[PDB]
């Protein structure tokens, strides 16, 4: 086999699936890959540059709809909860996203669709743009969010708020249970709600 | 001249260094270095470098100002006290950097805590809406400071150049949207994300009732 940008890549990915993102090392990709430093930096070249391209290769996992009628918010929805589901099958693979703009090739084709889903709303080209950009981060902060319960600290957290004495703190109190602890699936949803209800208030009429 | 060290000059020395200097230039050396004092009265006082952080932390957010409830202004004074806290972080480098992976629980934050509650549910909000929203605003808030500062003119110029010269058969929104998926600025972005969460917390407060 010819050493190849996508063979570096492929390669790279499955070491962080199995091991995750502290373990994809340049030395051990270099070593998996039985090639040399320098093969390995003209086909990939530092490893930020080489994660650039592991995350592109993985949004061809993500799914953007072609729009439909009169199904405007669930078809983003199900965009999200596609883009969701990415990161939630590769381990650590928001750590790499929470951080970089999607402009690869998978990431470019997928945007145009996204633009297309969203702008079909009769959402305004800055709100489009901007409610894009906004659904990504909040789907990639979320996702990070689930990765980082995978214990007791929000447990702690818990007892130290009920405590608090109730005059003076009642709010903290009396929320001590939903600050600290929300389920991941349903702050995802409810969060998805609010943006896309906002959205859809922007776009008005 | 010497005063016993206090925790609070510690920190505030702490605050300068780092709005001059940046996070990484604030070590515990030169923290102590900076007060003229041992690394033992430091340590009594402040701890690790990472308690020593959360301190900063907590002294900022006394910036940070959260209106008693005004009925009739709900949203608007939710929108100012977004301001505050993005102002606040403007202020002080690499405070978006130490705020991200911390919960603001030491004294000012926790106030600020309450108060945030407090306007929240004023607003009608249920429990989960109010407590799931007041986090949703602040990682808002953070994260978009966290990228005002990591922004320069150039990159954008060359996002944009791609996008605007890439084949309009192929990629008609990209090349349409061009500007806004480049350009947006900060102040435009910030405001637009702010109208969003807030219309979208008062949707289901409004279904809720």
């Amino acid at each position: 086999a010819p050493l190849t940008q996508d063979r570096i890549v492929v390669t790279a990915l499955g070491i962080l699936d199995a091991e995750g993102l502290d373990a994809l090392s340049m030395r051990r990709l270099a070593q998996e890959l039985k090639t040399g430093h320098a093969s390995l930096y003209a086909h990939v070249g530092n490893r930020d540059e080489l994660l650039d391209l592991v995350f592109d290769i993985v949004l061809t996992e993500v799914e953007v709809p072609e729009p439909e009628p009169g199904r405007w918010a669930e078809q983003v929805k199900e965009m999200c909860r596609s883009l969701r589901r990415m990161f939630l099958a590769h381990r650590d693979l928001a750590r790499i996203a929470i951080d970089r703009v999607p402009l690869g090739p998978n990431g470019m084709v997928g945007m145009e669709r996204t633009m297309n889903l969203l702008r079909s709303g009769g959402l305004h080209d800055e709100l489009a743009a901007y409610g894009g950009d906004l659904l990504s981060t909040f789907v990639t902060a979320e996702a990070l969010e689930q990765s980082s319960r995978n214990g007791v600290f929000a447990d702690q957290l818990h007892g130290y708020l009920k405590s608090l004495p109730a005059t003076s703190f009642p709010n903290l109190v009396h929320l001590a249970g939903p600050i600290t602890s929300l389920d991941s699936d349903r702050r995802f949803e409810l969060g998805l709600e609010i943006i896309i209800a906002g959205l859809l208030a922007g776009a008005g009429e």
